[PDB]
Parts: structure tokens; sequence; C-alpha cells
């Protein structure tokens, strides 16, 4: 993940602009081996037409480039660039939207399940510990870095997301499947336990926790599904086939034809044909957009941290149910404790923030007294 | 389903170029007898232009080439497929998310019902398969797999889905409609007798039970809503008709005339019309990609996996409700049972993936003494 | 609805051409009137331009052709009909989406409300009258084929949707506006008074009860409001204006010039514009996708099949609440009673759909043992 | 609101032409001061060009026109007003959808707050008359004809919506924002009392409330939060810096020039520019779309009939909770009392419409003996 | 926020033209620097073309500025800006849509938590609080406004969002993260304390105190998360470059050519290229319109008023949930007590928006006898 949003807070002059200067996550960084493939060619191109060619090859080639020249369109490329990357974009925030945060479950498990003894705290961080566990198990199997990090479920034996004997458990349950949902099975049927056991005082507070773990699990489902199902290859093939045949025919169709022929468009030799290069850098970060969002788990700049944000789950869960557990800060009075208005005050830095309410739009509309009585029947 | 999520997991040299070596799925595949078909009545037409037709035939010919080169516009074709494509897209993955997944409703199962005997295994087994046997009555009715694999009811008694019990109570439950939603039915009047015997505790687990089971419901409600609301006949017909119409009309206006006659445009004879075939390629691609999509429970190769689906359902609800029911790995204190904030191990190959927290993007913001006093009033 | 799914069932040779020899619910039976008026237009301006005008006349007619068709503009009919017609299939599916299915509440109606004698099964009965009555109240104002079907509500009565005793409440309880909201307070009232005459054992289960009957409220109001808000009329006589202002224009400026005056792009008389003809199909067949799914529930052929609709819901709902109330099929031991990795069979005409699992995209990841050992720290 | 459902149920020949005969929400209601502006504008630089210009300045008019009439550009404009009238459409339709319907609420005050006495009976009308002083509060903050109608607080309470005891408790409240969220604080602490005190029987119930309460406060506060955050001053000046940009360069490049003078394209003088008109009619009117539905709260014709709609809802929300609490139709066996298939009839202007039913795509799948068997393993 | 939505309610004559005459929020002001940027490199381009080259270099210069000409593209960017910058329209009303609100949930804290003592309402002030105090975190941490007020967390201290004792507390749970989520967690333990204490009555309303808690923290995550996970770089680069240049090539290309010379499409010198200015004026504002909206949580003049939501939020809640506990006006009969059709009256300004009920769109359908009578069987 690149983050610039304090970069661009303002709209500020040339705010955009400044972003130009990056290289992490940026244009060049994507864009520089297939634009050196593509200086190389056409300078190879070029070059041949210049001095590896007859006069008659050369009018052949000519011929060409003015062929090629006119079927150059902009038009289904864009197209086709929109709506897919529109698609991708789509898809990546929605991969995002489903990363489980256990957040909401946490505050459930420190609330409802009961017991400052060794017992309860155990029995919070083993629920706490089944979520966490479900959702590494998903994101190794989604994520090239946290695959990476857990090759196999010994190291996450090793990691501590996972007991031995947790680790012999799913072993035994092992079926030719993704064994992802097995924590969540582990987590109804602990909080079942919990329940009857006298640790969870109501079966509503069950009934939230198991409605939390649910969304969890649906979260999971639907990385998997992103994961397994990905946007259809036919897709993907027609947007490639569509850019790399435009540059390709912008490899012959925009070489410089010689000056002296005085051929319409083509009486100036600039050698480097630098619309032709900006063409290049837009439409192929246009399709590298694509190429970098269509898998946001893999190991690009602007890809998900994944791993940072497992480490932080797994950290704040535990804190959260074994050392916040019953653990308030004292209820005291506020500063507003006899208030009624409070007004928190602004610095000098924010002080130009202070803006009045805005009460509906229909506030200023003015009426006279004639067309403001209420008519008869 | 073809997955090439691993990839395209970074933004490397060419990545979207790897995918066009591939075949299953393909755009090749999916286009190789239209191309097929469009190559042969192109030199056909050719050859009738060439060596059949007189030489005022012949130019009356090359005034008709004029005539239709001048009519081959991509604007009404790139817009209503890129309108088209996407409508097919968004319901091709909206059919997808109303697949069910029975893992909610299994938990739930293998938690609330109570009972290591054999009649609480039997009802929790009973619940699990009447949520199955809903979805792959649904399944069997919207895709062309499943009903392949089950042309009848008695191949679903034959498969375990549906017990000769349960056929015989559909059959005389038999009314002149699809009758997937009738295991609905059976699954709560199964839980409110679960309920009422006592193997259900709390009337709340019964609902979240019953919620879980509505929603399942809902996707299959849905499934069959896609089935049979089809995409009106009338927009498929009109896309369909620009392409071939644009591509009829490239049949003539795209052949290459004859070069002595001097033609604007046509001196030079290329034989193979290579930016035509790009273009058809690219446009019948693009169409092929929503004839692949508009129906993604057939056979292609992009087509959702059901029958897989359905098998990984079965087992892994069977194996969630009978084996794992009140069967947990031993609760024991964990590797961070006394370390306020865990850090687990990073391999080697994923060393580089450790980031420092992102603390908002006001972080970074510097301000001086003065302006952070607050102001007075 | 015209339903064409398993006919694109798979990414065949022209599958989409195969759609084309359709009659019901095609471009041809929403064209033809307007295509034959357009075809009559057409040629009599020809006749005109070819024998009934002077020579000064037929050089005035040419120039106004050759002025009209320079302003034949593509892009402003594609970019409109592209976003009004996205606009129309998005509330044509979002209509669909409200239309209301009984399904969840007819469970849960038959399972809470308690009794096999005559005035459980009354009750359940009368319940699920009500939801239907109410969604065929909704359905009879937005739909013409139900209204046809009940154009009053004593059609209602000798339907059997409702009793005279309803009939005549509704009678009573008449107030200036639509009273499709009525039932839904009915089934509140009448779940109560079951709630307190013990049919409904526990509170939570009313609430799960009036919880889907609000759900179908909600769909049914969104009912009424797709039929009261219709899309702003400015937009659809913008969408007309430029569709029938792009073809007044070619009405003239498509006309084909005498070709013994030399004109450039008019050489060629052909007579018959096929090229304008296919502009004619393509662009007001995408306005009629518009014109047909603007009210989803009038007659058209893909228009919803509404009162299949309501027969169908009124006869599954009665036999779901009335003959499927506690009514079991006999639960019995299982074919996979005690197998733990259930394989249900396929078929020869199936065996080729039998997949491996997908275990997530890292799964073939290849790492070293160097780089897969944890570092320290 | 104008509503054509009715004359749009059919996709007839013509059906939207029809719609161009309308006057109340159309194009020319919207475009007629704008359209006699242009013409007049149009007109008096015409005749300046020909009755008030040297031959010198009438050549240099000339070249000017031709210089403006290559840069009136289709696209740029067709872009923006496409984007930014889908996003007018879609917020549009998003504040119908916020728009408060007490419907479920007034079912679930109706059935579970008792008591047919005085007491029960005006907290039920207490209740309801909270929940739509609600919405009055925030729709005379948001509609400029509810707050014509409701110009104060004190019309409010001549109208009955507030009494004169809460229209003092809100006196007291006066906090300086918007006091809608008032009534919902007292909802709660009044069904909160209901509850305490025994009119509630259960606080199950309760919480249905207070949820149906909370679903119209969050539709309040998204009809506040569209008032108050409007699109972006910037994007509604870009469209209309480039819709008048684009009209004002055809005041000067439309214009016909001499036809003595031989010019490229102005060969005829028509007088009248109806293809400029045209234009001018579909642009402008597309920009009165975004015009008129920019605020749907106003007064246009188009615009939301918010009067309507509380005066509805007051009527119908206190009939429903005052008169139908308990008060039930006779629950009479019905017509299809032991009919297991009901068969309702169908008119004879509605027999067309009876249709089998959709039994899957997959129902005509045929297969012969030797595929269906499984096969074994 | 710049509220405009008064002005246009009514669409009016030139409605959208009378925005043009602001200032706050507008094109100019976001857009002057760049406007004089360009001014000046025109000019000073034109400058060295007339007064500082020789006739070989202006005849080279001209032949440039003809070539540059040719590539100046309107597709590409209107296409790419469009997409891009209603990506960015849907992430900033998204963003706004997870502004967290804490009315429903101090509605149920008014409610639920009992308790007119100091004990209680210090309870619920605490509460009410503990969601003031995880929204403030949230949005000092997303928002440059808030944390120019907020520096610090002792800035929260003496602002009255923290106690120092919540202060200290905080100080000891801290990890290397945001720790915008520990309120959340303090008003879970603090909600069940006051079960445990008799505080609140049934573990039903603690249940929806928990899920308003949590929807309130779904919301402050989704903040965090638009907070970090920006729009990808390369996407807002590939815009960037792609509107840049264009204007770079329409600094030369643009630039008017010496009419001595006879230039086609260059034979008039008007100086200033207004075209040129409203295409930048137009194209760079659209630009603005993203560059604006990409954080809007910054200073803009669109920006959300935070620090305003901030300070009405803690007012608002803490009126009701102190004052306003169990605080109810007096209940009384109503206006409409005994009138079963209540009408409130109209103003005169408003009798021209009583409308007559919608009855359905097929209320006007017309049927004789003979097709009304229900056909048997
Ligand atoms: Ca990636
Ligand atoms: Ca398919
Ligand atoms: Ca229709
Ligand atoms: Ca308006
Ligand atoms: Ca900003
Ligand atoms: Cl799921
Ligand atoms: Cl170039
Ligand atoms: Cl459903
Ligand atoms: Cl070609
Ligand atoms: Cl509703
Ligand atoms: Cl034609
Ligand atoms: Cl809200
Ligand atoms: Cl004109
Ligand atoms: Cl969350
Ligand atoms: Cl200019």
């Amino acid at each position: 993940t690149i983050t610039y949003t304090s970069q661009v807070a303002n709209a500020r002059l040339g705010s955009f602009s400044r972003l130009l200067l990056c290289w992490r996550g940026s244009i060049y960084k994507l864009l520089y081996g297939e634009f050196l493939i593509f200086l190389l060619c056409y300078y190879i191109i070029r070059f041949i037409y210049r001095l590896a060619l007859t006069e008659e090859q050369q009018l052949m080639f000519e011929k060409l480039t003015l062929y090629c020249d006119s079927y150059i369109q902009l038009i289904p490329i864009s197209f086709v660039l929109g709506f897919y990357v529109t698609l991708v974009v789509t898809r990546w925030w929605n991969q995002y939207e489903n990363l489980p945060w256990p957040d909401r479950l946490m505050s459930l498990v420190s609330g409802f399940v009961e017991g400052k003894d060794e017992q309860g705290r155990l029995l919070r961080r083993t629920l706490i510990r089944y979520a966490n566990l479900g959702n590494v198990l998903i994101l190794r199997s989604v994520s090239t870095a946290v695959y990476k990090r857990f090759p196999s479920a010994q190291h996450l034996v090793q990691a501590g997301f996972m007991t031995p004997a947790e680790h012999k458990q799913l072993e035994k349950l092992s079926l030719p499947h993704n064994m992802f949902w097995v924590p969540w099975v582990w987590f109804a049927n602990l909080s079942m336990k919990a329940w009857l056991g006298g640790r969870i005082r109501d079966p509503i507070l069950l009934q939230s926790l198991l409605n939390e773990m649910n969304t969890l699990r649906t979260q999971c489902g639907h990385l998997y599904a992103y994961d397994w199902i990905s946007i259809p290859l036919v897709y993907t093939q027609v947007v490639t086939v569509a850019v790399y045949s435009f540059f390709l025919t912008c490899l012959v169709g925009r070489q410089f034809l010689n000056p002296a022929k005085a051929y319409p468009g083509h009486e100036l030799d600039l050698v480097v044909p630098v619309f032709t290069f900006l063409q290049f850098f837009f439409y192929v970060g246009w399709l590298k957009v694509a190429e970098q969002l269509i898998n946001p788990f893999g190991e690009d700049d602007d890809d998900f941290e994944t791993n940072w944000i497992v480490d932080r789950n797994l950290q704040v869960s535990l804190l959260a149910v074994d050392e916040m557990h019953q653990d308030l800060p004292r209820m005291e009075p506020d500063m507003y404790w006899n208030k009624p208005e409070p007004q928190p005050p602004y610095t000098a830095a924010s002080a130009q923030f202070r803006r009045a309410s805005f009460m509906g739009s229909t506030f200023n509309i003015s009426l006279n007294k004639e067309e403001m009585e209420f008519q008869p029947n």
C-alpha cells in the first residue's frame, strides 16, 4: 500500500503534479521494462528503414507506414480499458472490504465472556485465536506474502497462531479442500460450551458472538471466492490484445518517414516520437492499473499489507480480550458535567474551521405574512 | 473456472502478455470457428473480385468497397459492447454471490443442536442434508453440469442427497412448479420439532438457525431468478446485430482493391488484412465475454464449477455437523500467554513485508507551539 | 418473460447468432412498424427527388442532402442511449428484486404457528393469505395484466384472495390512498393475537415473523415507488429526441444522389441503403430495450409474468402452511451415515466435470529451505 | 412527480414519441427561456453579419466562423454530461430511497403496544406522531414545499403534527443545530416507559420498535446529508461551462455564411439552423435533467410530492395505530380450504397471461440411457 | 462544504449559470494558479516564435506546431477523466456515508440505561462519551482540520473528550498501531458492567446497544481504510499525465501561426486562444474535481466540516443521554383525536402542492363488461 493521502489533502497548485515525482507504485516503476522494449523495437525498425533497405524497399516501407498510421484508433482501446479497469478497481475495493477485522467480535468476546480467573481468560483468548486462525488460514491461501511467511501449517504453529493440539485436530479433519472454515466451527462449539458452562450468561450474547463470527466467515469466503473466480481470461486477453496491437501498429505506423519524399504529415523528422511515447505511458499505465490491482494480495507496491494486518489483528485482539476485559478507566464526571451546551476549544491553527450549523436549505426562504396564513379547508 | 490469480500476483514485465499463451478459456478457443468462417468468406469474396469479375464489374466492386469502408464505424459497436458486457459481468458476479454456502448454517447446526447420541447426530445430519438438498435442487435446475449429473430426483436418491422417504414426500407434495423450496419448509419444521424436543435449548438459537436458512433460501431464489429472467433478448440481439453488421461490412469494405487503379488508401495489397483480423479478435472476443458469462452455469471453461461446489458443501457440512460437534482441540495456554505485544516471526522470504503501522495521514503534520494553543472562547 | 438461458449455456459457434432467428421479444417484433414507417418516408422522399422535382430543385435537394449528411453524428445518440438504457436496465432488475416472495415468511409460519387442529390451521392460512393479499393488492396496482385479471376488489373476493369479511373491513378503512398496506397491519395484529393465545410459543418467533412480513412490506413499497416515480420525462424525451432527430436527418441526408452529377461519396446508387437500415435496427432497438423495460409490469414479451407469480405464491404458500405443517419425511440414517468423506457418483455425461479442489493461488509457490526458516527477532 | 408509467406499459408503435406531446415536466417547459435567448442572440449576430458590417469586416467574420466551427466538439460535452447526469440520477433515486415511510413501524406499534382503553390508544398515537413529527421536521428542512406549508414550528402546532407541550419541550432543548433528531429520543424514552408500564409485554418487541425507529432515523439523516453535502460546485460548474461554451461557440460558428462567397460547407443558406437547434434541445435538455434532479425536493414538475407524502403518512399511521389496533376481519375458512392446488380464475381480458411454469433452463436437456447411468468410483 | 441546494431547488432560467458567479469551491479558485502558469508559458512561447526566431527557425516552429496540433486528441483524456472522476466521487460519497453519527446509539443509551440519580446519569454520559471519543480518535487521524484542533491526546483531555484517567488508561494500552478501537472495547465492557449492575434491565437492550456501537465501529474502520488505502498512485499518475501532456502539446500546437504564410486553419491570428482556454478550464476543472474530492477530510472549500460534526455530535449526544433521559413532553390527546381522516391545512404559498393520490398506473385502464367476467376453468 502506497499512501499519499496527506499529500492530496488540499487541491493546491499542481497537487497531482507533485505525485509524478514518486517512484514506489509509480507509472515508471511498472512501465520501464515495457517502455525500454518498445524503445528498442522502434529504433531497430527505424535503423532498418534508414540504413538497411533499398530505395524500392524504403518506398514500400513508407506505403506500409502510411497504411498502418491510418488504422491506429483510440476508440476501442480507450473503451475497453475504461470498462475493464473500472471492473478491476471495483473488485479490488470489494476485496479490501472483505478483509476480516475482528474488532467487533473482540469487543463482544471481551464483554460477554465472563471471568477474571485463568479459565475465562483462556476461553476468551482461545475464541479470539480461533478467529485470527481462520483469518490467517484464508490469507495464507489468497496472499503470496502471507504464504511466504507461513509456507506450512507448522509455521503457523511456530508463529503462535495454532497450537500443536489444534494442528493435530486439523490434521484429523483433513478433507481434500481448503480447511480455512474449521476454526469457525471450533468457535461455534467453544461458544456453545462457554454458554453451557455459565461463562456466557445469556444466549442472546451467544447469538451476537456467533453473528459477528459468521460475518467474519462471510468475509473470508468472499476472499476465497475472489481468489478462485478470477476475472474471465477472455476479457483480460481482449484488453491485452487491444493495447498490444495498438502499440505493435504504432511500432511501424508512427515511424518518421523520409522528409525528402515530402509526405503529408511526415515533413518533419523529430527522431524521438514524444507523442507516441506519451500515448504509451498513458495507455500501458492504464493497463498496469489493472495489472497491479487484479490480484491485490501479491507483492506489488500498491498491494495490501496483509502481514501487517495479521500482526495488528493478533496483537489488538489478544490485548482486547485479555488485558482489557473488565479493565475500565475510572468513571468520573467529565468537563461538561453541568454545561448543557458544551463548547470544546479550538486551537489558533483550527479557529478558521469553526462554522455555523447548516439548518437546512429552506431556512433562508422568505415569505410574507399573507402567504404564511393557513387557508381554510 | 479458469484460475490465473497466481500468474498475475505481481505487475511484472508483460504479465498479461504471458496470459496470451493460454488455451483453456482463451480468445482463440472461443473464436476459432467464427474466425475461420470470416477468413473463408473474406477470401472467397477476394477470389471472386480477382478472378471472377469483368472489368466493369470489378470497377463496380471497387466503388462498393469504397462506399462500405466509409460506413465502418467503431463508435456504436464499442459503446454497446462496453455497456452490455458490463451488465453481463455484473450479473455474472451477482450470480456467483448467490451461490449458497452452508458454512454459517452448519456452524450454527453443529453448535446449537445438542446431543452426542444417535438421535441428535441424526437430527444435525438431517438438517444439514435438507440445506444441501435444497441447494442441489436449485443447482440441478440452473446448471447443465449438475443436471447431467442428476437427470432425475431418483439420481439424487442414488447419490445420497435424498432418502427414499424424502423422495416419496416430495412426490406427494407435487405442484406444477419447481419444488426446490420444499427442503426449507422441511428445515423449519424439523428445527421447530428439535426445539420442542429439547434438542435446541433456547428459541434464540432456533431464530439464528432459521435466519441462516432463510439467507440460503434467498440466495437460491436469486439463482432461480437469474435462470428465469434472462437479459432481454432485444438487447442481446442489438449487440449481436451491431457486431455482425460491422464484420459483414468489413467482409467487403476491407477488401484490398487493385493497386494498379491507384485508389486512395488502397495503393498497397497486403493480401492478409492483419488490422481487420486484430479488430475481429478484439471485438468478437469482447462479444464472447458476454457469450460465455451470460449463463455462467453452463459447461464453458470459465463457467462455475458447480458439481465441485455441491460435493464440497456436502462433505464439509456433514463433517462439521457430525464429527466436529463438541469435538474441540484441547484448550491450552498459547505461545503469547503472558506477552502483551505478540510478535510472530517472519521467514527470510517474508522479512521485507514487515512494515511499520500507518498512524493516519495527519500524523506527520507539523505545527508550531503558538498555533497549537487552545484559543479562549 | 422470454427465457433463452438454455440456448446460451455455452459459448458455441454463433450462439448469439442463433438468437437472431427468434420472434417473441425480438428486435423485429418491436421494430417492424417503425421500420416500415421509416421505409415509406425514405422512399417517398426518394421518389419526390427523382420524379417530382425540377433540375434546379434537384440541385437544391442535393445541396440539402450534402449538408444534412455532414451533421449526422453517432456520438451524442450513442452516449445518451448507453447511459439511459443502463439506467433503465438497472431499474428493471431492481423492480424484479422487489417482487415479493413469501417463501421465508411461509417457512416461519409453518414452523412457528403451532396446532394441527382447525384453529391453528385456519390461523396459518389466514396469515399467509394476508401476505398474498398484500402482494396481489400492490401487483394489481403496478401490473396491467394483474389489473386485467382483477379489475376490482370484488374480483379478488371471487378469486379467493380476499374474503367478504376482509372486503368489508377494507371498505370500512377506506382512505383516499392506495390501501395495499392494510394486510400488513392485519398480519401484525393477527400474529400478536396468536402469540397472546399461545399459538406462538415465544415472542422471538413473533419477531422473526414480523421481520419477514416487514421485508415483504418494504419490497411492495419499493414496487409502488417504482410505479409512481417514473424516470424523469425530460430524460426520456432527450433520448427520444436524439434518436428521432438522428433518423429524421437520415431520412434526407442518406438519400442516394444522382450518380450522373459525380458527387463525392454518391457515385453509386444502391437504391436500398442497407447501412442506414442496419443503423436504424441497431439504434432504435437500443431505444426499444428501454421502451420495453421502462415498465416491466406491462404486457410485453419480456415483461414479468406477474399473474404466474401470484398463482405460484398462493399455491406454494397454502401448501407450505397447511399440508406441510409438522409433516416431515421419516428421519432415517442416510447413505453416508458412517462415511467421513462422502463421494456422490457422477454419470457418464458428467464425469468430465469432476475437478480437483482449488487450494488457493499460493499453493504452488516454490520456496527453498533457506528462505522458509523463521528469522530471529 | 410526473407519472407516465401507464403510457409506457407496452413497447408500442412510437410509445416514446407520444411522450413528446407532453408539457408538464417536458423539455420545452424547462428549455423555452434558454432557447429563446439562444434564438435572439443567434439572429442578432446574423443581422449584424448581414446588414451591419463592411465587406472586409464580413470577410473577417467569415474567417472567425470557419475557425469557430472547427472547434465545436461533441466528445467532452457528451462525456461530462453522461457521467454527471448519471451521478445526479443515482443521487436522486438514493434521495427517494431515504424518504421515510412509517408503515413497518406503525404495524409494530399497532401490534406490540397493548390496550384498547384511552391510555394505550394515546400511547400508540403519541409514538406514531413522534415518528411523523421527526419525518416532517426533516422534510421542512430539506423540501421547499413543506417549508412553505410550515414556515415555523408554530405552523406544525396548528397543523396537529406537534402539541403545544411538545413545542415547549423542543424550545427548552434548543441547541444551535437542526433539532429533527429530538422526536427519536422522545420515541425511545416513551417506548421504554411503555415497556416498564406493562403496555409492551416483552423487551424483544421493544427492540423491534426501536430498530424500525432507528431505520427511520437513518433515512432522515441521509436526507439531511443529501440536503447539506451538495454535488461539488466545481463539477457542476465544469458541466455548465462545457455546455455553455459549446453553445457560445455555436452562436458564431454555426452562422450561415454568404453563399455568394462559395465557402466549403456554407454553399446553402437555410436561415434557420435546425440541426444546431436540435443539438441545443438535446444537450441543454440533458443538462436540464441534472438541473431538475439535483434538488428533488424543490417545486419542479418532476420533484417529489413531499406534502402528499406527509399527509398520507399521517393519515395512514393514525388509522393503523388507532382504528386498526386489534381490529381484525373475521377469521373464516377461505375458498381453497380443502383444495390442495388452488386455481384462481382468469378474466377474458387476462386469459392470455396464463402461463406454464418455468422449471429451470436444464429441464429440456436430452440425455440417452447410457450417459445417465452413474459411473462407479 | 459549499451548499447551494437552495439555489438549485428549481430548474429555473439559467440556474446553473448563476452558480458560475461563485468563488468559494469554484473552478476559478481551484484553477487560477495553473491557468496563470499556462498563460505565461503560452505567451512566452508566442513571443519566442514572433520576436526571437529566424525565418528558417520560424518555419521549423510552424512545422512543429502543425505536427503537434494533429496529435491533440480529446478521446483518451475524456475517457480517463470520466472514469477516474466517477471513481473519486463514488469514494467521496462512500467516505461521507461512513462518517459516524451517534444518534441511534444515543437514543438507545437514553432509553435503555435506567436511573435518574447521579450514577445512571454518569453511566449514560460515559457511554456516549466513549462513542464520541472513538469517533474523534479516528477523525483526528483522517482529517487535517481535526488534527490541527487536537494535535495530541492531551488536547483531547483539555477539550473534554477524554478524562485524565482515560488518557492514562490509553497510555497503558499503547501498541504500535492506531488506538482508535479502544473506546469500543471500553463501551462493551462498561455496558456489560451496567447490565450486571441492574442499570440495563434485559440483555436484549444490551445487544441493541452493542449492535449500534459495532455499526459505529464499522463506519470508523471504513474511514481508517479510506485514509490508508488511497486510490492507486498509478491511476492518478495516468490521469495527471494525460491532462498535462494534452496541455503541454496545446502549449505549442495551439499557437497562432503567422497569417502571412497562409496556413490552413491558421489564416486568422486572434492572439488570445479562447477555445484552448475554455478547454483548459473544462478539463483541468474536471481534474480538480478529483484533486479536491480524493481526500475529502482536508481543508478545501468542499471538504467535509468535520470539526462541526464533532462538536454537534458531542452536544447532541450529551443532551440526549443526560437532559432528555425519561424527560418526555406531556402525553395529551392530539388535534385529530377523533378524526379518522386528518387533513392538516395548507398555507396560501403551499395550496398548489395539494395533490390527489396516485392510485397506481393501472387505475385508469378501461375494460368492458364482457372481458371483465371470470372465465370458467
Ligand atoms: Ca498485484
Ligand atoms: Ca456459459
Ligand atoms: Ca413493458
Ligand atoms: Ca428540483
Ligand atoms: Ca480535499
Ligand atoms: Cl459465507
Ligand atoms: Cl509521435
Ligand atoms: Cl427469497
Ligand atoms: Cl486491415
Ligand atoms: Cl417500507
Ligand atoms: Cl446506407
Ligand atoms: Cl443514522
Ligand atoms: Cl444547423
Ligand atoms: Cl469493522
Ligand atoms: Cl483556441
